[PDB]
């Protein structure tokens, strides 16, 4: 097994399908990573995680150093063996959930200094070297939006002198650069000259894939996407592109079409555990009512565990109830949904048939 | 299959070991039965129940009552279909939570009163029956403790006759009376007479099996196994005998010396989600700090999918993280300890050699 290869099968237009083999496994691109939050995928086994068809989680930098520690996580065998899951695991670099979660930082050219402790791109590449991840991510800034262009612009820089600073501390790390990738992050804000900076300035130095950035931080989806329209094509084609924290299935489908390979989001689980299912016509809320005596499964065409075995109703009263297998069965229908939306995306792709999926779903989605 | 039969394959001492098959399956007794709350057995899919080798589940007639409805789950298709549970469900009366649960209560000859309706023998009967329970419970009264004797006779005289009534409207039913099996709840305190009356009308009867109630209600262990000690011999030999809320390990391994065939008690599930793990050198709590960088599983001999796959410092950490998987490793694994000891309970008595499993148990889980 190669330590990164990513091949491109198909392409229909800027969309691509492929896949990218690693020593713990092959992932099917476009892929949607579910995400672990404290070494797990909330409410699922990972067995049940990979019976979704999952292919690789992401891991959370951020919360894992603080609990358990990375330290501790290295020392009990690393992230892989201490939760189960023996595929590829993608970490954060800590940049983007630093400033997000943190209750004080202090920012500066060294790294980012914070009260849940101080994050450099260089113990955010050691950090992610002790859990063992098989995607490591170069550590950046997320510039908040909206930036005027002259604060956009000195923070993508620092964030490219960081990607720098991470390339060759992962560089140093022997058996990290034996076994592992890494992605660098494209910054700007929405400035395509400043994406254009960024995006130079990471093919320059070099990586394994290259993440989009700065994106989903309340641009709205109009935005994103004009964003994504300019800022894709700037990226080495060879490569895998992920799209941080997206998203919805509709940002899914428009950001596949624009040229994104990967994606990870909160959602199916987060909204899982919430009442909110997904279904090709529509997400439902399930606590609502009308589902109360609803013998039909959380989606008719599903072709998940739960969708085999139990009802609308049930989850609802489970649900309701707050019980957890309710959380536990919502959050497996969920990623499958998210799941099958991507097998149907690879499909529709190498079958030459993407854009005709993505009007179809579209229209039977918002229907 | 046969609607009820109970067949006891060996015996040590006042101990038996044996079977009832039933319709929808065979229980092995002595049988631990893990309780569900609200039509779940928490945190736990019913695959992963019957994977740690439960034979059945009791449901809970005054929760399932109020949500989501007798009614509604009979127009679901029977608790059964309605959680997927396809195995014997025992069901309780009624008569127990409405007392300890309800906001108010009203007592009289009629039933109970309360605000969470009004639960008389013929209610509960029709509710297990919309049910679909498999075993249902007579409608009783758990008298408090302490009692006095005549508070206590009152009580159980009363309870006596619910006893009649439950027994009329199970039999006016066909097909509950065709597919379903009845049991009787001794009453009468600590009181060795009382336990006799008890037992003599509930004999003049008939039932299909023998509660003993009105105990695990704060006497303690020795005056719990007193009482034991005279009440079981007096319920009829060739029927199953139910000790209604029982227990911890030890306890259970008393009154399985003590005659008693079935079991169930919310504490493996319950101080499961709590952090209490129970191993064969006594319950462990999973959130101490001396188990943050321990690799070994909960119980070094548990045969558990819990125990062979994840260790001690990953479910410490998942538990003091407040994860839900957490709390679905834990359930799943005091619910195989159980049934283990189930297990072992009844080898031991197949093999004649209880006693000294019963006396090594002891040395070693309270070591
Ligand atoms: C939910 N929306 C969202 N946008 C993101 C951007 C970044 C980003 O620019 N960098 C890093 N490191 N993580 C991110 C995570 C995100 N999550
Ligand atoms: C946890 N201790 C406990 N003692 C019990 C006694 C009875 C009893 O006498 N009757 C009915 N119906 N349920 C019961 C449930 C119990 N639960
Ligand atoms: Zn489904
Ligand atoms: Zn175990």
């Amino acid at each position: 097994r190669p330590r990164f290869s990513f091949s491109i099968a198909a392409r229909e237009g800027k969309a691509r399908t492929g896949t990218i083999e690693m020593k713990r496994g092959v992932i099917r691109t476009p892929a949607f990573m579910p995400v672990g939050t404290a070494a797990t995928v909330k409410a699922l086994k990972p067995e049940t995680v990979r019976a979704t068809g999952a292919d690789i989680i992401l891991g959370n930098t951020y919360h894992l150093m603080l609990r358990p520690g990375a330290e501790r996580i290295a020392k009990l065998g690393g992230l892989h063996s201490f939760m189960g899951w023996d595929r590829p695991i993608l970490t954060n670099s800590g940049g983007y959930q630093v400033m997000s979660l943190s209750s004080l930082t202090k920012q500066s050219e060294e790294g980012v200094t914070f009260k849940s402790h101080m994050l450099s791109p260089e113990r955010s590449i050691e950090i992610q070297h002790l859990l063992g991840s098989d995607i490591v991510m170069a550590f950046d800034e997320c510039t908040p939006y909206p930036a005027t262009p002259s604060r956009a612009a000195s923070s993508m820089e620092r964030s490219m002198r960081w990607a720098k600073r991470s390339r060759d501390a992962f560089d140093s790390r022997k058996e990290q650069a034996e076994n592992a990738a890494l992605f660098g992050i494209q910054q700007g804000s929405v400035f395509e000259n400043l994406r254009q900076q960024s995006a130079d300035a990471l093919a320059e130095i070099g990586f394994d894939g290259y993440a989009v950035g700065g994106l989903a931080v309340g641009e709205g989806q109009d935005e994103m996407f004009r964003v994504l329209d300019f800022s894709v094509p700037m990226l080495p084609d060879d490569k895998p592109h992920y799209l941080m924290g997206v998203g919805k299935p509709d940002d899914i489908v428009g950001a596949v079409e624009r040229g994104i390979d990967m994606f990870d989001c909160v959602l199916p689980t987060r909204s899982g555990r919430n009442g909110q299912a997904f279904t090709w016509d529509g997400p439902i809320n399930i606590r609502n009512a009308r589902f109360s005596e609803d013998l039909k499964p959380l989606d008719s065409e599903c072709h998940c565990a739960v969708c085999q075995k139990w009802s609308r109703a049930y989850i609802h009263h489970l649900i309701r109830a707050g019980e957890i297998l309710g959380a536990m069965l919502m959050t497996e229908h969920n990623i499958a949904f998210y799941q099958q939306l991507m097998q149907k995306i690879r499909d529709s792709i190498s079958e030459g048939r993407f854009s005709q999926f993505a009007q179809d779903f579209r229209a039977r989605y918002f229907a």
